[PDB]
């Protein structure tokens, strides 16, 4: 009932994820468990969550019990900023696997297209913005590329099934795709009727990326985190134009929410975190959003970004 | 007295210049010479522009006369899209050499972050949007930092003083500030009141990157291309924000719209076509814009931007 996508690399890909940001230790584990009994396959997590560990005793537990087998579930994670330097990437990647319990993860992507200065891991893990020294940032001279092709090296050792990028613009994604071998299966953007970035999907689209959408709730993840900008605007599920639309199909504004990138070929990977939320946010490719709809909640695309590193020492990756 | 700019290269760059797009073949001669008895140092120029051959010798004139040495004029030219590629980037800057007659131009950038497929200078030149499959747009997988190192090697070999880029984002650069080994000393860039992009110019002046902006009078140069976003904008002359301002110093609206940049730190370089627009566009230094003055300016800014890959090919260079 949930349908895959076809990965550049030939692997399928869950169009519909489970999120691990702001996934709680404590409780991970039996998170990702209960999603997977719900039907969930794909799991989308991060070095910088720090929860690696649980996601993988959550998948464990599952496949120790019989409910699924490794093949059958997609790990997603990504290599945090610290470890862009080709010699640490393994390093990272490694940290991972270990944390997982899997020999290979299924899509790794470069967090963000920032190398802060490396931080050994015995140090600091995750080590999230600490950079070596007390509260500045402090960068490493890696581009982008050379960080790309230990990507790739590392899908020829058997270490990772598929690679891709996330947060990252038109025109750095366009250089990429000039100097790499294997080209990125993946690029996961902020995606929400608030920022839609049409020329940039379709862009990557036909380059044959695929595109897999966070933050499809907009401000909401980020109002959980009192970020200002997010309190500020209001919110998708009580505009007056995803109602409607919801109203029209007797569905919920949510199921509008991730309909709308659903249709267009956009993967989801929602963050659920009650049972019921779990049922709706994979339940909601009961209907099709029309041409007039599409248009209407065109109009709510304001450029309004969320998750921007400018806020976090003006870095100019969207500027 | 047209202040001049130390560039990061320690080499100084007027901060007021003579722009030479669009310069009739027939009179570029004719108009660098006068500009160069106006009083400009600095000519703008561009392997696209098909007229540096006539742009040398306006200048040449203007030595041969004893007006100026060579050391004193200031020549700016421009890689073009097809001459990315390492191999064919010291043939493409020879060709600028020679026209101009000199042995070096005292600033070579990057013109786009595109790389279109080669065309030899005999098949046609300048080539413009040829790539030499009929009307077909036609590309080369030649990563930035590859064309980057080509020009630094033509740095170290005396043929260029200073090298930059044109028409780069944020991301952009900051992954070419990681591979230069000679950091991009200027960034050119779309400028004026509706595409203000205040974030970029920050971000760059910080790095110590010099902005050099264009189009500084918005639509206009794109209206005189019959362009239908230009037509269909109203003009920052007849803004009643820009008139206001103006009047308010007895200044012309083009004063106001460079002295903007200028008192930012900007270095501007407008297409004088006019005994008295080539006099008052490098006279305007007269006067500062007041705090609450730069507040009215800020609201104009909609991010509407005129010259865009994306309307020749869907290039996501700015998405
Ligand atoms: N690569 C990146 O930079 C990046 C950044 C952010 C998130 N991500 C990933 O993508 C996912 C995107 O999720 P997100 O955390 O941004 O938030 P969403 O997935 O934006 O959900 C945000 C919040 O809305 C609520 N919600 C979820 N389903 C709902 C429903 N059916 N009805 C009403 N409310 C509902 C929950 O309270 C949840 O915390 C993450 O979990 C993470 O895996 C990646
Ligand atoms: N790197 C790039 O991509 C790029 C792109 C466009 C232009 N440029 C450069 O920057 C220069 C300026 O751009 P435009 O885009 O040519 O220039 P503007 O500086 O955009 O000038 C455009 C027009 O305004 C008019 N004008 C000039 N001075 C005036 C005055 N005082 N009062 C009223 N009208 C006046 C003229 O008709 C002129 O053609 C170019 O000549 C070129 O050298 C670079």
């Amino acid at each position: 009932s949930i349908p895959d996508i076809k990965l550049s690399s030939g692997h399928l890909m869950p169009s519909i994820g489970f999120g691990c940001w702001k996934l709680a230790n404590a409780t991970a584990g039996e998170q990702v468990y209960q999603a997977i009994k719900a039907g969930y396959r794909l799991f989308d997590g991060a070095e910088d969550y720090g929860n690696e560990k649980e996601v993988g005793d959550g998948v464990k537990r599952a496949i120790d019990e019989g409910l699924v087998k490794r093949e059958e579930i997609f790990l997603t994670s990504k290599l945090w900023n610290n470890y862009h330097d080709p010699k640490n990437v393994e390093t990272a990647l490694n940290k991972t696997l270990a944390d997982l319990k899997v020999d290979y993860v299924d899509l790794f992507l470069i967090h963000f297209p920032i190398a802060f200065k490396f931080v050994p891991i015995e140090e600091k893990y995750p080590p999230g913005f600490y950079c070596g020294d007390g509260n500045n940032f402090v960068y490493e001279d890696v581009p982008i590329l050379e960080t790309w092709k230990a990507l790739e090296k590392l899908v020829a050792a058997g270490k990772i099934k598929s690679i891709g990028v996330s947060n990252f613009p038109g025109a750095l994604l366009l250089d990429l795709l000039r100097g790499a071998t294997i080209k990125p299966a993946v690029l996961q953007v902020e995606h929400h009727p608030y920022l839609q970035q049409p020329k940039l999907i379709e862009f990557a689209q036909k380059a044959g990326v695929t595109i897999t959408a966070y933050s499809s709730f907009g401000p909401q993840s980020f109002v959980e985190m009192n970020q200002g900008r997010a309190l500020n605007t209001p919110t998708l599920f009580a505009h007056d134009t995803i109602k409607a639309i919801a109203a029209k199909y007797n569905k919920t504004p949510a199921e509008v929410l991730l309909r709308w990138a659903a249709q267009r070929g956009i993967a989801v990977i929602p963050r659920s975190d009650l049972p019921e939320r779990l049922v709706q946010n994979r339940s909601f490719n009961t209907f099709d959003l029309t041409k007039e709809d599409f248009e209407e909640i065109a109009k709510l695309d304001i450029g309004l970004r969320f998750n921007d590193p400018w806020d976090w020492d003006n870095i100019p990756i969207f500027v």
